């Protein structure tokens, strides 16, 4: 039950770019890819508190430069009751 | 036929953040998490009135930081009718 | 070839409420729950044009407090070619 | 070959009520009930040109009351090489 | 390897409009129909240069008076590598 | 782990012109062509960095006289994780 860091853009190149900054940036890996429509993607990873936080400062912050960020967030314990809901790959 | 709360999203990680609070705050069952287009995720719990009413509040509360949140509600007693209609899982 | 209403709304908790609100109101059946995308969700009902009327009325303004209504109509008698485009079930 | 009508509304209240003014104001049949979108549908009818020429005046007018039209338009003759791109039932 | 041209609409009833006024105006052979939401549909079509030339310039012109014009181009000869990501039927 | 580029256009002639550009003017292969809706297309180009960021800026360029370029990038070297996530066929 680790830490969950989201990164949503509207565009797939700041989604890549999102992904990529977070795996470069921290030991985290990457458990969700998610299409919404409206062109909005949501990035996932999970790891250690820190590891996430710094993933997806990362990851908005690339994201930002190439496309368009949407929304960022942590969850440092996702309620067990959670995971029914969370993608089961990315 | 017990309560039903909705807390419906434009953006994904809203819509985790609103499910994640909803949970964390009462003794709810998630029963719905429903993508539309337009961005739009709705997310659905049931329960005692209470604890949906503690439930839809703080996870509005909890989306509306992280996101944007379109709509939330409660339905004390759906109709027998309005179950054809509701998500079979969440 | 009974009578038919029709709610549609933008956002899904206007839909549900909406469905709640019909079937509640009048002696009405549930008989479509269509999404076309850019968020609209058509909600549709079937009965005698009395209680179908009452239907639409409480439908559109229950969904109108707690979400965004689009349209809404009710149609006595739809045509018999008509029945082809219209859904199989809710 | 014959003539070929088509009425594109944003909504799905507005699609239902031209194809039941459609087909109730002259004798064609439904071949074509389109969604593509955006909450865009089209809604599509054959027979002789009077007639496709009085249904489709009819049921963007009807359309127009409750919902919302996107274009309108009539075909006498479609070339052989369209109904490749037409649908094959509505 | 021919001539391809490409008209693209926002809306159904512009896309109809502009394969019928592509395959009448000149000796072109439909491609391509393609959805990729947003209500955003194309028309493409192929053969010698000035068959597709002809073509595009009916095309967008007719859909331009009943639809939504959003783009339209001729590429005289795409690259052999460009083969892979179009329709393979229309 | 070669350079990856992407070209994200709103429009699918945009994105046909952009893969044309993109593997007309460098030795890159098409690696992804995706849509994620809200009309919103992505071309990807795998090869040598020099390659990719010629053929990045051909398509952009040349997918911005026809369309609409949402967004461009190139990545030297995609992280070994991210792999997941690409497309794995143009």
């Amino acid at each position: 039950n680790n830490a969950l860091g989201l990164v949503e853009t509207k565009g797939l190149v700041g989604a890549i770019e999102a992904a990529d900054a977070m795996v470069a940036s921290a030991n985290v890996q990457l458990v969700g890819y998610e299409k919404i429509g409206s062109g909005l993607v949501t990035v996932m990873v999970r790891g250690d508190v820190g590891a996430v936080k710094a993933a997806v400062d990362a990851g908005s912050a690339a994201a930002s430069v190439v496309g368009e960020v949407k929304s960022c967030h942590v969850i440092p314990r996702p309620h067990s009751d959670v995971e029914a809901i969370l993608p089961k790959s990315a």
